[PDB]
């Protein structure tokens, strides 16, 4: 295993890379729901948050923790505001731990209605005081259709899995000390009742908090860790793992094949460039189901290359693998859905995840600012800027997922933590979506509510975006001649221009540098987005 | 008139002023309209732009400079070129300029159908030949309910009326050597058709045209000329012409009655800052007639303040008074036509416009960066960055006009060059609407598509925007305490937050700092948006 | 009043000012003490805060607030940590919050033994939910001797006064809703015992806490508030209440008179500079009994003149005064005990405060980088940066106050928010002192050790810093011609050269430029340093 991965030389290094693909490849999440109708005991700690109106009903008073303390801390908490106490409490000995949250009272057309963000502010900081081996209880006063939003925001805000504190280099970087149970007010997860005619059941929602959950635990792990030959060994045992086919285009493979986009990026690092690609066909599709193909940017680390970037912009570019990991753990678990219930979704015919891997190192192998590359789709690029990478490689990953796949794809999700302009744009907790096809652009945006992935929609008009590409020796360069030209559409722009020109779909553009990440390291965005948008039509 | 003046302490820069005045006050376009099925002469030079489809038609060799020299021009030209040649043609003795120019194949859901950019690039072209006294015969094959758009498309793109070149100082600074002569295929402007069962006609057409290259003129205007006194008694005598109430709060009169916002901006400059509104009543105002209150940025010049801006940045500051024009034109505009029928704008009630004018100039009277500032909504703001001004004039702008008038409005429309965040967001010909209603924000987009005056949502999400404006000693700040915290969007909640309580419909603010100019200068922008946008329902 | 002042040119503005003014100069701290062997009610809430051997005793299950809960959240309190609840208390009916904090278990040579920074953040927490008009219980288990430590760490950490938040502009800036009321373990307040032989009751820590949050407003105002004029009319009242002298040097009575330093600095400004002095001979000196003089930069507002500070290093420059209002406070309290008993500062003869008042502005009368200026010393300065303008008028400060007066000074101490080298230096709590004399060094880091306003010592090398100070065409410079030349250290030097020949004891210059402020704003540094420092011997 060791000795089988072409990586360090190194047998110490080899052995604790091993366990910690380990950790990876039997990741589960620390994640449970319990029917709230069959509470029979009570954790250590007490997490209790909802709407105000909910708080304060009096259906509440059947909780098994309710007791005068708890009832006066009902009383205090105002929208928005925290109250923490102990309490006797019937379902255990001893004291408890008790905190209630409300959370706010106004809610904005372009954020999620069951508040998801607040839910995750309310557990992280619940979770602070928990004690190894024990379990924080969860209860949320969530009406349902919010299920999938709160698997999210209580996955997502747990303590994360990858640490190197006090020794656990030597447990593979893994901690999961404590653990959640997740008590939803409403009971569709356990009745499989229907909302807006859809059902969503607990095995899926473990499944959306592990997948969560895999992708903090990716996204956060250095590069050191986590390059592109372990981010391969990864994807190759959860293809063996799931029954699914897998393509990789390794390195010189990529050359050789016409790839030179994403090989040009990746040339410079220790370790290689690939493409990797997992594909399921689903047995129990319906008439009819439709194709999707996913592409994601697995940039393991950013350096900017020759367009080096400072130290204070450089940190963090552990995460640019971000986009990549959302849809490959989102890929995880609707097939995990799929293998669980016949029809879960039957809508769907094949899919397909491609991960576009590479490091953009710095060096004498490194693509210049004035290199002319020759992409797989034939058009040819001048790169004016090194550090973006992400358009390039992804460029490369899209055509393959369109041109060189035995299926073609009916809608491409290409999802990427690619410019800084998005934050600008959009903020730090709304992913931006450049998308081709007005309709597609809408259902992304309500996948984003439901989930509490967020979205929102940047200016698609490639008329003007060609006119700031032009090159005088190239179709194209990768960066605009112009400053504030519109800089996240510019970036979906440039990737669209590879597609095959046997794809005629939309194309869908996530564009998630900021909300892939916040304080606490990865949020796990894009898992959950994926889930919504697939699961709905 | 130069001794009413409370500007200068000298007799020429005061003449010179109440000339420029005068170029201002009796302003008209150099663009006429000819009805197609009346030409009998044609001009100097002809400039033909259509669509290719409807370039090749046989329509066009009724054309009264058809002949084969043109001919041959159009099996030349190809989507998107231009062609251009001498003929002898008959309609003029000697030889006649033809220029021929195809509109781009394909236009994006995001754009005008009509191409308006393309014209306005095609019209430029062909005006930089025609020499003094000249007559540019502009022939437009664009379908019936595009008239606006040509009308804005070529007003905008005509040589622009301020200068001192060549001695025109000597002349106030106007310079309408030349004539744009328009003929479009289609004759509804003539014929008062209705198209979606609307009618626009000439004269309305010749209003948007003077109003499009007045803001033109004021904008491009440098401050050492039109400042906030001049700015000021341009109004006035508009507000004398047009028959309406004006009502202007200034300098100290500011501070006296409680606009801390905008007297701590203004303060420090020469000349003093103004809250100028002018208003009309409508006297045709049908049963269900709205109110609609309009406010711009009227910052003459932005200096940065005491957060001085560079070099490169601080040009074209300038044109910091753009939303302020846009407005204030379209204001003339709406008012002109409302005095030409009785029906034109039945459906309005009330329109207001609100100038909030000053300098932010820097120096010992300057508001500092943690100077704690109360707006007339009585919300305190903690000034991090003077170069922020915008916010909060527009702040006072927008309370005085929700809040002091002698009717509430159901409708305000914010119009600013706010913000660089913009430019990132949605490039250089869009702005960025900022909409409390997601309606209102609809409407406005599509106003932009049929006007060409482009426009596109930004992130509406004041639950996210309030946590990053958070002061230890004030409401709010007048920055956000986060890099890549959506921007654009800051900048419009800020503005949100001052408008009174009293008043109940739609906000939507446009940021259009970068459409504002281009190379050769001031665009127009906004006086076509706000019109079109009013003139459906 | 408003009519007295030389301020602006506006009814509203002054109106307001002299508001401003009384809510200063009838200041009263929100502390109060309560003996602990007369406890007989329990407040709303309530804060226990000790080292953990000291909560842990069985001498606290006497106070009134103890219950199982609270014996629960001794259990579970760890060093360092918090932990909070409700409990049902005798002493109160209802509920009653609980807060439990344990000091940090190991301290270093260089900070307070009585962990008095990790008190105020303890305070600071449990201030956050305490309602209009309550009071907050503070339970602190100290030692005897930590009565000064504790009066500061609690005072400087209630709720600020300075808001504008939710009008409070309407009632003078001015909030002190609710209340603290500290509960020491130790007696030595109440019983007058003696520690190392000194002293300190309860009336004095009054006059601290008051002393410690006047100087958080003075130095939270902004100064479109607290100006320079303004700074002068309250310098004025406390010297009128409290019976002293006071000599103030104003405007063109700076320049006509010699002091050339600070009215270079301070004549750009919109209002003009001053030097004002307070002193008190104490009419119970005893034989031995010195004189001290004190010294501080009352900067209002540093801009950086002409060297322009960036918008992010300009913010927070509303604290340039800090080292002022330290000693005009310090001067105050002191004072204030002197009047309460005979024997109180009996080894002090005279004392001395000189505020060294002024606005480096920017602008046409600016002091430029190349004047050469006069100081009162006589000494000649070359202006290469003018930021560095709080050496410049504390040189004529400290000349003031050593070769002006109708007393010698014995000891000088020298109090500004000087440099950022300072914060290089020795980090953000800890001041850097710069002496002459390593016995007033040794005294000045131990009262800060005592006082809990913390300090460090920097390099003392005047021939060093003589050498990089060298001006071509001037006796010095006011910047050092290197980077990395002891930046704190030059600071106090250039100072140090201005003190009059006569002057012949030591000279303590206090740099406190970040310990001035934290997130929350002022935190009074300075003004218990000093009464600790005078205290002892
Ligand atoms: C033009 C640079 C390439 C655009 C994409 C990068 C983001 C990236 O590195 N993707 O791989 C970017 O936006 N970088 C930001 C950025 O905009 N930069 C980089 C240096 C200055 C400024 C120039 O646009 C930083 C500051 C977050
Ligand atoms: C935070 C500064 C205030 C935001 C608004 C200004 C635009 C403005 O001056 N409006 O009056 C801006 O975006 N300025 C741009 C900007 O973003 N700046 C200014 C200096 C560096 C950078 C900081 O955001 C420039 C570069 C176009
Ligand atoms: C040489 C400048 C004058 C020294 C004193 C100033 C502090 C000050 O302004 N006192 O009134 C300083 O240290 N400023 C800092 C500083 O060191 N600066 C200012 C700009 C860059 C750098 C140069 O030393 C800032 C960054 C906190
Ligand atoms: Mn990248
Ligand atoms: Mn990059
Ligand atoms: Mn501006
Ligand atoms: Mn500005
Ligand atoms: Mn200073
Ligand atoms: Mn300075």
């Amino acid at each position: 295993s060791a000795m089988k991965r072409p990586r360090s030389n190194s047998i110490v290094e080899e052995t604790a890379v091993s366990a910690y693909v380990q950790t990876c490849t039997n990741f589960k999440s620390n994640v449970t729901f319990t029917d709230i109708s069959k509470v029979s005991c009570v954790a250590y700690h007490v997490l209790l948050v909802g709407a105000l109106e909910q708080l304060r009903d009096n259906s509440l008073k059947s909780v098994l923790f309710y007791c005068p303390a708890v009832a006066e801390a009902l009383q205090r908490v105002k929208a928005g505001s925290t109250v923490k106490t102990l309490a006797e409490v019937p379902g255990r000995k001893g004291y408890t731990e008790v905190m209630v949250t409300a959370l706010p009272a106004t809610t904005s057309r372009t954020n999620c209605p069951y508040r998801a963000d607040s839910m995750s502010e309310a557990v992280a900081a619940a979770c602070g005081s928990v004690e190894e081996g024990e379990v924080l209880d969860v209860y949320v006063c969530a009406p349902a259709g919010s299920e999938t939003a709160v698997a999210n925001a209580v996955a997502r805000a747990a303590p994360h899995s990858y640490t190197a504190k006090a020794g656990q280099a030597t447990k593979a970087y893994m901690k999961q000390a404590m653990s959640l149970n997740v008590v939803m007010s409403s009971r569709a997860a356990f009745t499989q009742e229907l909302v807006r005619g859809k059902s969503v059941c607990v095995a899926e929602l473990e499944a959306i908090c592990t997948s969560v959950q895999l992708c903090q635990r990716l996204v956060d792990t250095p590069p050191c860790m986590l390059d592109t030959v372990v981010y391969a060994e990864i994807a190759a045992a959860y293809a063996a793992e799931l029954g699914v086919d897998m393509t990789v285009i390794k390195g010189d493979e990529l050359r050789e094949k016409g790839y030179g986009g994403i090989y040009a990026v990746g040339k410079c690092a220790q370790y290689p460039a690939h493409l990797v690609t997992l594909r399921y066909r689903n047995p129990n599709a319906a008439e009819g189901a439709k194709n999707i193909a996913m592409v994601g940017k697995g940039i393991v680390y950013d350096c900017g290359g020759l367009a080096l970037k400072p130290a204070a912009h450089m940190t963090n570019m552990k995460t640019d693998m971000g986009g990549s990991a959302g849809v490959f753990c989102a890929f995880i678990a609707v097939v995990r859905s799929m293998k669980m219930q016949r029809t879960h979704f039957s809508h769907i015919a094949n899919i397909s995840v491609t991960l576009c891997l590479a490091e953009n190192a710095i060096g004498p192998h490194s693509y210049r600012n004035d290199d002319v590359v020759v992409m797989k789709s034939g058009k040819s690029v001048e790169v004016m800027n090194t550090d973006a990478e992400g358009r390039i490689v992804l460029g490369d990953g899209v055509y393959y997922a369109t041109g060189e796949q035995d299926f073609v794809p009916d809608v491409l999700i290409d999802m990427a933590t690619l410019t800084g302009a998005q934050g600008v744009a959009t903020g730090s907790k709304h992913a931006g979506v450049y998308a081709s096809d007005a309709e597609a652009e809408k259902d992304m945006i309500s996948a984003g509510l439901q989930s509490g992935d967020l979205c929102y929609p940047v200016l698609y008009c490639p008329e003007y975006h060609e006119e700031v590409y032009k090159s005088p020796c190239a179709d194209m360069r990768n960066i605009a001649n112009s400053s504030s030209s519109a800089g996240s559409s510019c970036g979906g722009y440039f990737v669209e221009q590879h597609l095959s020109e046997r794809f005629r779909g939309p194309f869908v553009h996530v564009d998630m540098a900021y909300p892939t990440s916040n304080t606490a390291g990865a949020t796990g965005y894009g898992v959950t987005l994926v889930f919504e948008f697939l699961r709905q039509h």
